[PDB]
């Protein structure tokens, strides 16, 4: 499923993402935008280390979900990576919450540092009613 901007904003707010571990809703919106373009079925194979990024938040199989083919990987979210490819983002959101519970926080995603950190991210949520 490819979410429309405000539709996603409202969904994330309902799932409790606004201010989760100090991360504003607009930061989550910026992250999803640059990681997948708000596309839940996005997959990205990393030839360099044999891991794959799954779903709307492009969560990596090396540490967060199990896909069985990633060497020396763990499954901290305790989920099959298949769960992060559903149209319903509940599981993806629960896992993202797990990721930011680590000390790096939102910084765990390099794309956030490049395109969201220290920027005016208000644009991602303007006019959505959240
Ligand atoms: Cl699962
Ligand atoms: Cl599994
Ligand atoms: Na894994």
């Amino acid at each position: 499923k490819v979410f429309e901007r405000c539709e996603l904003a409202r969904t994330l707010k309902r799932l409790g993402m606004d201010g989760y571990r100090g991360i504003s809703l607009a930061n989550w919106m910026c992250l999803a935008k640059w990681e997948s373009g708000y596309n839940t079925r996005a997959t990205n194979y990393n030839a360099g280390d044999r891991s794959t990024d799954y779903g709307i938040f492009q969560i990596n199989s090396r540490f967060w979900c199990n896909d069985g083919k990633t060497p020396g990987a763990v499954n901290a979210c305790h989920l099959s990576c298949s769960a992060l490819l559903q149209d319903n983002i509940a599981d993806a959101v629960a896992c993202a919450k797990r990721v930011v519970r680590d000390p790096q926080g939102i910084r765990a995603w390099v794309a956030w540092r490049n395109r969201c950190q220290n920027r005016d991210v208000r644009q991602y949520v303007q006019g959505c009613g959240v």
